[PDB]
């Protein structure tokens, strides 16, 4: 196994995967990691089962169809990922926790998200459609864009939005186009 966190990539207190050399902080991996169970699949290992039991879930699909699905249990641990997927990057430590915004010529955002929140909402089953997990992760990086305005600052929220949509398109089999 690895010797450091596959999400965070620092050392640490970590489980190891059973099923591939990954490992992971207890609250780096999502969901938070199981208190027993011998062995261990990691979901990375548990995404990859999906695809080999229904190897047709690989064809294209479209956006709108994947929105409107509900969040039953393989929906569920796909979105789960596609935000683990964004903690991966380090980019993601400025959209991780609750923010702030007192910028003079701003005002802040009406609704106002985090990554945090959305791993709690998560986790609390709140969601019933993927829709409303992918709205909540594009509302994360609109905000940042409208805030920061012309600061060069608005280019994280760029950035790891581009984290996020590939990571989307890939996991849920998206139809690829030019
Ligand atoms: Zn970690
Ligand atoms: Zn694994
Ligand atoms: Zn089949």
């Amino acid at each position: 196994n690895s010797n450091i966190c596959e999400v965070c990539n620092k050392w640490g207190r970590l489980f190891c995967c059973d099923t591939c050399p990954r490992s992971f902080h207890e609250h780096c991996h999502i969901p938070s990691v199981e208190a027993n169970k011998n062995p261990w699949s990691c979901i990375f290992c548990r995404i990859k089962t999906i695809q080999e039991r229904c190897p047709e879930s690989q064809s294209g699909h479209q956006e709108s169809e994947v929105l409107m699905r509900q969040m039953l249990p393989e929906e569920q641990l796909k979105c789960e990922f596609l935000l683990l997927k964004v903690y991966c990057d380090s980019k993601s430590c400025f959209f991780a926790s609750e923010p702030y915004y007192n910028r003079e010529g701003s005002q802040g955002p009406q609704k106002p998200m985090w990554l945090n929140k959305v791993k709690t909402s998560l986790n609390e089953q709140m969601y019933t459609r993927v829709e409303g997990f992918v709205q909540d992760m594009r509302l994360i990086f609109h905000n940042h864009k409208e805030f920061y305005r012309e600061d060069k600052f608005t280019r994280l929220g760029i950035q790891v939005q581009d984290i996020f949509e590939k990571n989307f398109r890939n996991i849920f089999a998206i139809q690829e186009t030019s």
